[PDB]
């Protein structure tokens, strides 16, 4: 229906993450949390660090509890070790509760904390399975729905302003919503449409086909989710599978022939910059990407603008922008810049996760982003990497 109290609860942008104010212990310490449906820990600063102006101070908290439990933490670019325990935790503009809750106090860190990003800890939104040290370590989600008469479902619209934001816009501007039980009405436009979550760990998926501007990408759709396809906030770009990433990126460039990029530019790494205002997106194709629907044999489209898949940089008066798009060898990510197209639904209860056309997401006067179907899809359970 209409969830007022949480819309417009998110600050951020797609390279530094998208965060919620939340508040531990007691009396209430408030920090600001990234959102990330790609991991299941609820992790904080609890020590000083260069790039936070505060942290949790468990010292302060008359309700904290020391688990006496370290937990050490290892991703692809970096780390974050820390000290295992329980508090009180609430979100301001969020549900009207109060939970107990596990809290990784972060003591060490490589490459996790974000310069200027304005966000002291991270929400991890996924199952048990992922959750460190082990799955006995309760996520945040599952306390919430535990504890309270909360909705097993949260719902995420990500909203990319289409242009950079300065430090002082960033802070300033409403970033999307997170709706926490619910689904709001006036986030999306059209209907819903909803993919089966595979299986409980990442937010993982089965995409069955791919287009470039209707062109079939024509490969095993085994590659596709090779070895998995997740949702997930916490990382910026679309990430595809290494030969998924060459055949796309071959077919893109084919579109998009008119003009010639660098290298550096399909890389990720190099800007490309134009005129202010004449950037030109129609040379640019739309993506789709066909998931596994719920009724069997039948399959539905999401579909992303270049407004989604070109990351707006600051340089000049230029528009310049990232190429959002990039490989990976651990399977397609669907990222913030994807997800900042649609409004997503995480219905845990139900095992699925819909998509709509986002109220927020940037496009222009002759191309919008779409969520359409139905498809007549066949065997799509082998699309699966077992
Ligand atoms: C993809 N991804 C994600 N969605 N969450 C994490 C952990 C995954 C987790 C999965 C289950 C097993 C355990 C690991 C963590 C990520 C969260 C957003 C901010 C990031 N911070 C930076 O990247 N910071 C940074 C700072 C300076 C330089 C470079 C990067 C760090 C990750 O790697």
């Amino acid at each position: 229906g209409s969830f007022v109290e949480m819309v417009d609860n998110l600050r951020g942008k797609s390279g530094q993450g998208y965060y919620v104010e939340m508040t531990v212990g007691s009396p209430p310490q408030t920090l600001n949390i990234l959102v990330d449906t790609g991991s299941s820990n609820f992790a904080v600063g609890a020590a000083p660090h260069p790039f936070l102006h505060r942290y949790y101070q468990r010292q302060l908290s008359s309700t904290y509890r020391d688990l006496r439990k370290g937990v050490y933490v290892p991703y692809t670019q970096g780390k974050w070790e820390g000290e295992l325990g329980t508090d009180l935790v609430s979100i301001p503009h969020g549900p009207n509760v109060t939970v107990r809750a596990n809290i990784a106090a972060i003591t060490e860190s490589d490459k996790f904390f974000i310069n200027g990003s304005n966000w002291e800890g991270i929400l991890g939104l996924a199952y048990a399975e992922i959750a460190r040290p082990d799955d006995s370590l309760e996520p945040f989600f599952d306390s919430l729905v535990k504890q309270t008469h909360v909705p097993n479902l949260f719902s995420l619209q990500l909203c990319g302003a289409g242009f950079p934001l300065n430090q002082s816009e960033v802070l300033a501007s409403v970033g999307g919503s997170m709706i926490i039980g619910g689904i709001d009405h006036s986030l999306y436009t059209g209907s819903l449409w909803y993919t089966p979550i595979r299986r409980e760990w990442y937010y993982e998926v089965i995409i069955v086909r791919v287009e470039i501007n209707g062109q079939d990408l024509k490969m095993d759709c085994k590659e596709y989710n090779y070895d998995k396809s997740i949702v997930d906030s916490g990382t910026t770009n679309l990430r595809l599978p290494k030969k998924v990433f060459e055949a796309a990126v071959k077919s893109i460039k084919a579109a998009s022939s008119t003009e010639k990029f660098p290298d550096g530019f399909w890389l990720g790494e190099q800007l490309v910059c134009w005129q202010a205002g004449t950037t030109p997106w129609n040379i640019f194709p739309v993506i789709s990407l066909y998931l596994m629907g719920e009724v069997t044999n039948q399959s539905f489209r999401i579909t992303i603008l270049p407004q989604q898949y070109l990351r707006p940089v600051e340089d000049s008066q230029d528009d310049c922008y990232k190429f959002a798009i990039s490989q990976s060898s651990t399977g397609t990510v669907m990222g913030a810049v994807i997800m900042e197209g649609f409004y997503v639904v995480f219905d845990r209860a139900r095992k699925r996760i819909g998509f709509a056309v986002s109220a927020c997401h940037v496009h222009d006067e002759f191309r919008t982003a779409a969520v359409e179907g139905p498809f007549v899809t066949l065997d799509m359970e082998d699309c699966g990497y077992n």
